[PDB]
């Protein structure tokens, strides 16, 4: 058993040479050697069985990938786990080894506008096929988004997923907190749960902000001060889209605001080429129900040169619609038993 930076790493014979990565949920990544095919792999380490939200993220990651199959989404290589529920402690997943993640790259590099519209089209065109299966990703963000040496784009991490529910998404104000916080649509905040399609684009429209200036659009420093730098750029609600929240408590609080204009993105973001900003805008809507979907932004001028429906794939099988730590545990076990012997 090798171990990295004092934790073991049960994936032996099969996987050798074991280097640190970085952290996921409930453990570390590591690059290690496949002496099968001869190639190097990306393992995550997951220690989940204490704690019941951590079986529920687990779990629910694992049905998903082991569903999906498209190039912008990370797949499933192999899990690695002990052969009885007994000895079952920790869980490996192996994946395609990338080389960086974009909240790592943003620290160091500027992006030109041709790779600003390459990576955009890729997180398009992977969010069109999990919206296709009625899913939402729900903690978009760059530290999501893998890289390999040729730029490819694959999303991460379904821990945070949820099948859509559009007739359910209505609460009260304050209440949630779907989302890493700088990535957080402004309804979340108001009177929404985070059960439509509509709260990915948000989070992808602050990607491509952050890609515009290497630095987070809408950086909160804790959970109503997300509003207040949304409300910032974006100014005052119109009265049209503040009637469109009936929940009075939230309603009331915009009411109380004093009129904030509109900051223009061009003042933001003067290099940037006018048909992102064009797009930019249109995803960064305060109005869920205006706010653009995956389909139209894929199609939107910014986007022509890779813009091709019969090669952006949809989810064959889309998914349809308490439970204790052991139950979770045994859905676990099951359904990682595909890659045992
Ligand atoms: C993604 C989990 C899988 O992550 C990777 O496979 C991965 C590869 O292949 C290369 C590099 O450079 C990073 C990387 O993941 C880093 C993770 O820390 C990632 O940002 C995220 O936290 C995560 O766990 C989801």
């Amino acid at each position: 058993p090798e171990m990295v930076r004092g934790q073991v790493f049960d994936v032996g014979p099969r996987y050798t040479n074991l280097s640190y990565i970085g952290e996921g949920a409930y453990g570390m990544v590591c690059s290690a050697y496949d002496n099968l095919n001869k190639v190097r792999v990306a393992i995550k380490k997951i220690s989940p069985f204490e704690h019941q939200t951590y079986c529920q993220r687990t779990l629910r990651e694992i049905k998903i990938l082991l569903r999906f199959r498209h190039e912008n989404i990370i797949g499933i290589n192999d899990i690695i786990r002990a052969p009885t529920i007994e000895q079952m402690k920790d869980v490996y997943i192996v994946q395609d080894l990338m080389e960086t993640d974009l909240y790592k790259l943003l620290k160091t590099q500027h992006l030109s506008n041709d790779h600003i519209c390459y990576f955009l089209y890729q997180i398009l065109r992977g969010l069109k096929y999990i919206h296709s299966a009625n899913v939402l990703h729900r903690d978009l963000k760059p530290s999501n988004l893998l890289l390999n040496t040729t730029c490819d784009l694959k999303i991460c991490d379904f821990g945070l997923a949820r099948v859509a529910d559009p007739d359910h998404d209505h609460t009260g104000f304050l209440t949630e907190y779907v989302a890493t916080r700088w990535y957080r649509a402004p309804e979340i905040m108001l009177n929404s749960k985070g059960y439509t399609k509509s709260i990915d684009i948000w989070s992808v429209g602050c990607i491509l902000a952050e890609m515009l200036s290497n630095r987070p659009i809408f950086p909160g420093k804790h959970y109503l001060d997300q509003l207040n730098h949304i409300l910032g750029i974006l100014g005052s609600p119109s009265q049209e889209d503040l009637n469109c929240i009936i929940n009075l408590k939230a309603r009331n609080y915009l009411l109380s605001l004093p009129h904030k204009n509109k900051v223009p993105w061009n003042r933001l973001f003067p290099n940037a080429d006018s048909k992102a900003l064009d797009l930019l805008d249109k995803m960064l809507t305060f109005n869920p129900h205006k706010r653009i979907e995956v389909e139209q932004a894929l199609a939107h001028p910014y986007l022509e040169q890779y813009y091709d429906p019969s090669d952006e794939p949809i989810a064959e099988a889309p998914f349809k619609f308490d439970l204790p730590k052991e139950k979770l545990k045994e859905l676990i076990f099951e359904e990682t038993a595909r890659f045992q012997p």
